């Protein structure tokens, strides 16, 4: 025999990978390494956990968070990762939403998670003894609702209660204090309320473009097919864009083969890849008005669950929304209660019977834009549903489907009313949008929203008598097909605007879906989106017919000496061109050699930043020697470049000629005391040059020096920077009584 513990962690793990093992497929060959990423390196999967000892994923419908739990649940129930927790307790909060009953922490870990064979009473007490060996997750707290009456606290494990004060204490460190806990969401329930007591706080973006070439080999082992559709993609920006969110490269490995056959073109909006997806699942049984009533049948439970915020059905709903097995077996219905393949067919489907259901009046329409019980659902649906079911509806009354919904309307009459209706509410949006401005993720839906109704005039028509300057995306979850639909609508506007999408997922294919737009900017700000040499070099070929763009911000990308001539083009040929941010990439010297001969035959610069970069003495040169004649460069950073004496050397003979440049930053190079001289002799010969920063770069007392017996010479100069660098604590006091500018 065993104890009642060793028993229960033993069918725990049995029970867990039993059920984490299944998405005839298997979780750990299919799992495909999706990005985590913090604040607010980027880190593994395995890297999760390292006061307030709740986790949080955080990621949009489709970007792999329930497929993230699954695979932790898989990991510590087999021995592979997480063992340092005793027991893992995986819960659904669209299932616990639906439990009234109030409840135990002890009836909420065994009748709802797992029954331990044996010692129920005395296996519950080692749990309270040994919190911290335990894991509780909670996929999709979004599908939670609190209210005003579930804020109190309760430390009481044995005392009922409702689910979601639970919850609440648990969070808290109330209930079960130092175990740990996961919790995924959509970006819309984080309230910081909840945020007070997280450990830390993780998103989840989707997979690169290397993470789908992953994916769909390890689906596809057929000889080259995986190769056949990564080619596919490689020649369908579009698709490719959608893909780097799982949700659609399972969407495209599940069409597979008729992807391959066409003939007929590609798909290119998300409607498009729904749309593709029913017909495949069609074709297990015009072929879509063969099937219509069901789907109808199931777009009223899906648009009842969304108003009700109800994810998840018992039998007697399916009856009482009169879904036939024959229904059922169509395959939008999964998982016995039943719940909707994905959120986002829900939305879809709830979109569809909304376009041809006869029992939905023009009007209601009209809340899905925010402008009947149908009327009444859609007001208590959630926010964030509504964003999607809405985009749908948009896509389904697109010209490009017509015909499609002609098929299954007797009278077209019907879709004429409800396209009109849907235009006008799509054509007010934008203005309605920032006039009530007391935001930025309900503006891409909007975005969203007119990219899928495809209608170019329509664009035009919301874009006209707005008065847009700056246009702030950062951190708003940016992917490829978030820039498709930006660039659709963007293009239209006559004021050029600042497209500011620093901290996103745009990558290299997003540049490419972006370019449309292009012309519209007066400047790009693209830090921190994972763009490679092959996205910049073809950003960089279009911008030079934009001459309304000025200024481009690449800072911490994956740009290389690749990216060099490319650069060189464009100093060398845009010629109302200001400023070009480039610090943190693996620039090197010989790029830098290259980029500069553009430098050369550049008049507008006036900033250019090379941070994190590695040109060194060599790439100094080339650009010191670039600039010596340039005549509107004022500011330059080499900050943490690796330049040694022989580069501060070519920077100080730049600056006897240079006449222009007002700052120079180089702080965290190694420059000795050799390089401060020439620098300081420099000086002596510019009239110009403001500020000079030093800092962190091995400077002792006799560069100081060299430095103050420039400075007796010259006075145009404001400040230099030295702190951080080697001086005894009795050489820093001399140095702030023999001059004012000396920033220690
Ligand atoms: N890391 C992954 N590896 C392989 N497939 C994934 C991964 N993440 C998501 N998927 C695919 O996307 C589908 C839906 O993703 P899901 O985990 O439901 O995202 P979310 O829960 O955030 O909406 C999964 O059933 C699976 O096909």
């Amino acid at each position: 025999e065993a104890a009642a513990c060793k028993k229960y962690m033993s069918k725990l793990r049995t029970i867990v990978a039993a059920q984490s093992r299944f998405l005839n497929l298997c979780l750990e060959d299919i799992y495909t390494e999706n990005t985590l990423e913090v604040r607010t390196a980027a880190l593994g999967l395995e890297e999760l956990f390292s006061d307030a000892d709740t986790v949080l994923v955080v990621g949009e419908a489709g970007s792999g968070k329930s497929t993230l739990l699954q695979q932790v649940h898989l990991l510590w129930a087999t021995g592979q990762d997480f063992q340092e927790f005793l027991f893992v307790f995986p819960f659904s909060c669209r299932q616990l939403q639906c439990v009234a009953r109030p409840l135990s922490v002890m009836t909420l870990l065994f009748e709802h998670c797992c029954w331990p064979d044996v010692g129920q009473q005395d296996v519950f007490q080692f749990l309270l003894d040994h919190p911290d060996r335990i894991l509780l997750t909670f996929d999709g707290f979004d599908e939670f609702k609190f209210k005003f009456t579930d804020h109190e606290r309760h430390c009481s494990p044995t005392d009922p209660t409702s689910v979601q004060t639970l919850l609440f204490n648990l969070l808290q460190g109330n209930l079960l204090k130092n175990a740990r806990k996961v919790l995924t969401s959509r970006p819309d329930a984080v309230s910081a309320f909840l945020r007070k007591y997280v450990r830390t706080e993780f998103n989840l973006k989707g997979f690169s473009e290397e993470g789908i070439e992953l994916y769909l080999r390890k689906c596809h082992r057929e000889p080259g097919v995986a190769d056949r559709l990564i080619h596919l993609l490689q020649t369908t920006s579009a698709l490719h864009g959608l893909c780097h969110l799982p949700v659609f490269s399972w969407m495209v490995s599940k069409c597979h083969q008729e992807l391959l056959l066409q003939d007929g073109g590609s798909p290119k909006t998300t409607t498009d890849m729904y749309l593709l997806i029913l017909q495949h699942f069609l074709r297990h049984a015009s072929l879509l008005q063969g099937r219509l009533p069901t789907l109808l049948r199931l777009g009223q439970l899906a648009l009842w669950g969304l108003g009700m915020c109800c994810y998840v059905f018992s039998a007697q709903q399916l009856q009482a929304a009169q879904v036939d097995p024959d229904d059922i077996s169509l395959g939008f219905l999964v998982q016995a209660p039943l719940e909707f393949l994905h959120i986002t067919f829900q939305c879809f489907l709830a979109a569809f019977y909304l376009v041809l259901s006869t029992d939905v009046p023009t009007a209601s329409l009209r809340y899905l834009f925010n402008c009947s019980t149908v009327a009444a659902l859609l007001q208590k649906t959630e926010p964030h549903n509504l964003q999607i079911t809405a985009a749908f509806l948009a896509g389904l009354l697109s010209r490009e489907h017509r015909d499609l919904l002609a098929a299954c309307q007797a009278s077209e009459r019907s879709l004429l009313r409800r396209r009109a209706c849907a235009r006008w509410c799509l054509a007010r949006s934008l203005h309605k949008h920032f006039r009530s401005i007391p935001a930025m993720p309900g503006f891409l839906w909007l975005i969203r929203s007119l990219y899928e109704m495809q209608e170019e005039r329509l664009a035009q028509e919301a874009v006209r008598g707005l008065n847009v300057e700056h246009l702030k995306l950062t951190f708003c979850g940016v992917g490829p097909a978030e820039c498709a639909a930006l660039a659709f609508v963007l293009r239209h506007l006559r004021r050029p605007v600042a497209l500011q999408l620093d901290h996103n997922s745009v990558g290299d294919i997003g540049v490419e879906q972006l370019l449309p737009c292009l012309g519209a900017c007066k400047a790009l700000y693209l830090r921190d989106n994972n763009i490679s040499d092959r996205g910049i070099c073809k950003l960089i070929e279009h911008a030079l017919h934009c001459e309304q763009l000025q200024k481009l911000a690449l800072f911490n990308n994956k740009l290389t000496d690749g990216c060099a001539h490319s650069v060189a083009q464009l100093l060398a040929c845009k010629q109302n061109f200001l400023a070009l941010r480039l610090g943190n990439n693996h620039i090197t010297a010989e790029g830098a050699q290259v980029l500069a001969e553009g430098l050369r035959d550049n008049s507008s610069l006036q900033f250019l930043g090379f941070w994190g970069n590695k040109v060194g003495d060599k790439g100094a040169q080339a650009l010191a020697e670039a600039l010596s004649d340039h005549q509107s460069l004022k500011w330059l950073s080499l900050v943490g470049n690796n330049i040694g004496s022989v580069g501060a050397q070519a920077l100080a003979s730049m600056l006897e000629k240079n006449v222009a440049l007002e700052e120079l930053c180089l702080a965290a190079n190694h420059l000795q005391d050799a390089g401060v001289c020439s620098l300081a002799e420099g000086l002596k010969r510019n009239s110009s040059l403001k500020v000079l920063k030093l800092s962190n770069n091995c400077i002792t007392f006799v560069g100081a020096e060299a430095l103050l017996q420039a400075l007796a010479s010259n006075d145009t100069i404001l400040e230099v920077w030295l702190r951080g660098n080697p001086f005894s604590p009795e050489e820093m006091e001399a140095l702030s009584h023999r001059d004012s500018r000396l920033l220690l």
